[PDB]
């Protein structure tokens, strides 16, 4: 329910950082298709509009736009998952970005900010499933600690702004996102868009599909379009400082193998599918509970997985040249 | 052993931020009394020399001084423990200060940085005693989370600089510090310098001593002069990125009651001593292990507690007008 029974409307200016990305582009579509309400001006920006690692440029963007609300998606994110690690660069640039954005929002007097966290913030050693309370219950995985701790500190900023200044800054925690306008780069991208590109190359080359690792790791996937809907809802209706996980349930986890099968079917691929165990498996699970989301939106129906994959595969094929 | 059997010496420029405080002033005395080695220039600064929350001012200080080594003591610390809490201010100003300092040190090519952490960084729910491994094993106490998390992130920066850039940035974790040049303010200061001031007022007023709470909480105290010696050693000899606790052992913990008795004796006070149970007790224990320190310096002898208190009491009495 992204409409309203209200007869009157407030003038809202909604700045969306990282608007040109996977998540941001999904919000644009959902809004452009009529999820936008009267009085709401949606302003989507990218790094062209301002480098958010720079305080002066961020301040200037916020002075120009004067947002009443902020959805904060921007992060320095590539190339995470590459061979050599750059934990200081990722820690320092992301903390600067997050501080610039939250504090400019504070300065302009924004009513609400919703930032985007990641399952990489959760503790390495933890019970399962993981919920929003457990975010700080032990250190994150060492592989990319810099990035993880920078995200965790968004929660700490939100809590501090609330406690001292009364601001309603909060955050959402998506699981693994996929959809149109993803980064489909095979070396640097996530597994699901990477698989879509890999299968596309297997048809164009007539080769076989080589999946990295065992195919055993389990993941919760969420369609960018489903996430966008939940994001707009959170912006309008969710008022806890504590973050909220946006994800399908623990029972709808699927293995990398099952995910590759969904792509193979969707792209109508008949070549061999092999699992290269020489490349390392990542974490086996990062299973998140959506209990909280279910208390707020019990009747919300996610797009079925195979359909969401087909649409994404269809988009990639139809926009191959312009895609990432 | 703060001397050396070496015959040759390297030119070292050692910048000490927060040099005008309790810890900093102890380092000055220890150095001025001959702990300084040939080739070492010690440069002690305070906020007069540069406001370390300001990047430009910090960068300029570092350009002028060109430190090879940094002992980083500066923190925005007052008024912590006051009634109303300001978690955003403490989080944000301290993170800025720490980032400015560590990153300027990195920029000038400093060989080593040693920062100062606090027992407030440790998890609220933890086993005892606490060691340097447990620093991130659960959230800190909510009272002053902003300050605590800002300190914790020094460890994360150190680890990141090491991993990506090869820098030797590390930290020390003192327990409760006391000595000359402390802040003896009764509303805002720590318990031990607060008690010294309270007893001084009880003599000058002819009143009785009112200690807040039961006197049951147990604390590890460390004389600023002992800490200074260990700090110089750490700078010269300690090369782990992981921090190191500087403290007397678990067996030398003393209660607030025992601490007040040490002051009463030292200041030769004969009035009544009452324990106002109406005011709340803080945390019962924050017990830290010095096992690691003992592996490096087994024969290091701490100043006996009652002597350290007497000297501090003596200093306060002799410098009452000029003291804080
Ligand atoms: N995709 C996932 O699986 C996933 C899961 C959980 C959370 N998230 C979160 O979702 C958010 C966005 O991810 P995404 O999946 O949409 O990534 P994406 O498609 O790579 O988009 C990233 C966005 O960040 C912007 N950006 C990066 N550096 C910037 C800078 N210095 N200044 C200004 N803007 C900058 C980019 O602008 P340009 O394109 O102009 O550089 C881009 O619009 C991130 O906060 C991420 O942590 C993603
Ligand atoms: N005392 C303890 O019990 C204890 C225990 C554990 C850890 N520590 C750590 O020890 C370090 C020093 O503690 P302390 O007890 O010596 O504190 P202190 O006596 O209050 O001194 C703090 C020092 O920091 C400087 N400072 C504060 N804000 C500054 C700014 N914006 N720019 C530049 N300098 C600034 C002060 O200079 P000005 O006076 O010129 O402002 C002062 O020299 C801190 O990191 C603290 O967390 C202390």
């Amino acid at each position: 329910d992204l409409g309203t029974e209200n007869l009157y409307f407030q003038s809202m200016r909604i700045l969306v950082t990282g608007g040109s990305g996977l998540v941001g582009k999904a919000i644009q579509k959902v809004v452009a298709d009529g999820a936008g309400l009267p009085g709401e001006d949606w302003v989507f920006v990218s790094s062209k509009d301002a480098d958010l690692t720079d305080t002066a440029q961020t301040r200037a963007l916020f002075e120009k736009v004067q947002p009443t609300h902020v959805i904060h998606l921007a992060a320095m994110v590539g190339g995470l998952f590459r061979n050599i690690k750059y934990n200081l660069d990722f820690w320092r640039k992301n903390v600067h970005m997050n501080d610039n954005v939250l504090h400019s929002a504070f300065e302009v007097g924004a009513r609400k900010v919703v930032s985007c966290l990641s399952t990489c913030i959760f503790p390495d050693k933890t019970t399962y499933p993981i919920d929003e309370t457990m975010i700080h219950n032990g250190p994150p995985h060492n592989s990319n600690f810099g990035y993880s701790y920078a995200k965790r500190m968004i929660d700490v900023q939100n809590r501090a702004y609330f406690q001292q200044y009364g601001c309603t800054f909060t955050a959402v925690i998506p699981t693994n996102v996929f959809g149109p306008h993803d980064n489909f780069n095979i070396e640097d991208g996530h597994v699901l868009p990477g698989l879509i590109h890999k299968v596309h190359l297997a048809k164009s080359s007539g080769s076989a599909l080589t999946v990295w690792g065992t195919g055993n790791p389990r993941r919760q996937f969420i369609y960018s379009l489903d996430l966008a809907q939940l994001f707009i809802w959170v912006l309008r209706e969710y008022n806890e400082v504590e973050p909220i996980i946006l994800s399908v349930g623990e029972e709808d986890e699927v293995s990398i193998k099952e995910a590759a099968e969904a792509v193979v079917e969707a792209m109508d691929f008949h070549g061999e599918v092999t699992f290269d165990t020489t490349k390392s498996d990542g974490q086996f699970k990062k299973t998140a509970s959506n209990s909280k989301l279910r208390t707020y939106l019990p009747d919300f129906r996610f797009t079925p997985f195979k359909q969401a994959v087909k649409e994404t595969c269809a988009w990639f094929t139809d926009n191959y040249e312009q895609a990432r």
